[PDB]
């Protein structure tokens, strides 16, 4: 591709990423610094209750640790629909075989979720409820039984990922790259998938060089983070299997289980 | 950053050391696997009967166990060769001693499976310095847990070999693997990442110059480190299983210490 076509691709994805994801990294950072309506902090059991009364968190219609877990599931399901709409804007994506589109999203949404969750994290906690709340890392770590170690791997990824200091215009391309992974199981026609990823990778490379000229081999260092994402996804699955085998206060309305499957 | 002439000098240095440190190169392995070589033809082991003649021609346990111990013995020799190659990487021996050990502890197996790919095609693997060739089917047919220990390596090899790297490419890539700042327990991450930055720069230039028509080969190679990580994980699980089930069986001290955590 030509240099002007790569910038065009970059600007297109950035615009689409803005339309598809309400809470962008730039907005989340403003909130987390102290540079903008300040968020409601949840740092213990009592300030959780108060936050449910005042903000009426949609991830709270049980036991506290359970309700919080389930609330992350509710938000993940929301994120899936935002990512799915974003995918449709990727040039070439809707022209792929429909089963392949489903297959790419099925395996890619989780890597994307955690990529974008880092945008809402710092070393001390995570923004929730479209940025109206802030749940502290220490309050998450203090949840009983297996729920106390559910978010901590995400935080540890987030601190290292954020050190790369990507902005939304970088991330928009990076997210596209994740979706167009030709190595997903069951793909029927890998060749146009990798053709698109090649254009996205080229565009990501030029974008990082233009936007971070002083950050040597940021492109490679970003690609290596896809190892850290895949590992986090595998560990998450491990935690679910353990939860389903051990916790019985998990079951909800059967219709709820189907929504959250 | 570095100058082009410095990056070519680094690539030339590593390829030279790679030749000196690893007797059985990919180029040698492929010449043996292709043919038109009456002098280089291996003895082919495809069932229990041909294994017995192979003991006589190629040179008190059970077959599945002998085979598995064999691979462990050859993994030890590989660690030796990889260690010798690591000392040649500029900056490596200057690092904190504990970190050198940590980089090798977590690095060697990802390198073993990388270089094992060089000895493989979809139908089998060269053994005994290329004197033998063991079919993938005969390996898959081994009893108990040992029937599945090589198959993940084959599946990786098939996809890794599709990149068509040669030894000079692999010399830099192996260097990048060793100098991973993200290994657990590293004391001084920063001087490790400075080296890997120079190695990444050198690898990128090398791949562009050597495979000018292979678009984004650099990025595609970096994504292979996820497959490496997962093969290692699955091997670790198999060892824990063998330790609880095969009390006869012993391990080289070198491998025992690598495996500890
Ligand atoms: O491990 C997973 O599978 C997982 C975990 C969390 C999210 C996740 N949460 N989130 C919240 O901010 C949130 C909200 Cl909005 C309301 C209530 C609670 C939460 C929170 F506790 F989970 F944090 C997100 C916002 C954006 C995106 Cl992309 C992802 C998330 C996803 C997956
Ligand atoms: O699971 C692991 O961790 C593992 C497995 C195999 C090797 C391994 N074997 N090998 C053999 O030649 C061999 C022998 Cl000697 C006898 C029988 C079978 C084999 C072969 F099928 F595995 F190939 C190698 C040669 C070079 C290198 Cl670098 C690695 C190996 C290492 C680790």
């Amino acid at each position: 591709m030509e240099s002007a076509d790569l910038r065009a691709l970059a600007k297109h994805l950035y615009d689409s990423y803005i339309k598809s994801f309400p809470l962008t990294k730039a907005k989340a950072r403003a909130i987390l610094t102290g540079k903008t309506k300040s968020p409601f902090v949840i740092y213990d059991m009592n300030s959780l209750m108060m936050g449910e009364d005042k903000i009426k968190f949609k991830h709270i219609t049980k036991e506290v640790a359970i309700r919080i877990f389930q609330g992350c599931q509710f938000r993940s399901v929301e994120a899936v629909q935002e990512i799915t709409e974003y995918a449709k804007s990727i040039p070439g994506f809707v022209n792929l075989d429909l089963n392949d589109q489903v297959t790419l999203l099925k395996y890619g949404v989780h890597e994307i979720i955690y990529t974008m969750l880092a945008s809402l994290m710092n070393k001390d906690g995570v923004l929730i409820s479209e940025g109206q709340g802030f749940m502290t890392r220490e309050f998450l770590k203090s949840l009983r039984k297996p729920f106390g170690d559910f978010m901590e791997p995400k935080f540890e990824f987030a601190v290292k990922f954020n050190a790369l200091e990507l902005d939304d215009s970088d991330l928009a391309i990076f997210i596209a790259v994740i979706i167009l992974s030709g190595d997903r199981p069951g793909l029927l026609n890998v060749k146009p998938i990798e053709d698109i990823q090649d254009n996205l990778l080229q565009a990501l490379e030029l974008q990082l060089k233009l936007n971070h000229p002083e950050s040597s081999q940021l492109f490679a260092k970003l690609l290596q983070k896809m190892t850290d994402l895949r590992q986090i996804v595998t560990e998450h699955v491990q935690l679910l299997q353990v939860i389903k085998k051990t916790e019985t206060d998990m079951s909800l309305h059967p219709l709820l289980q189907e929504i959250y499957k």
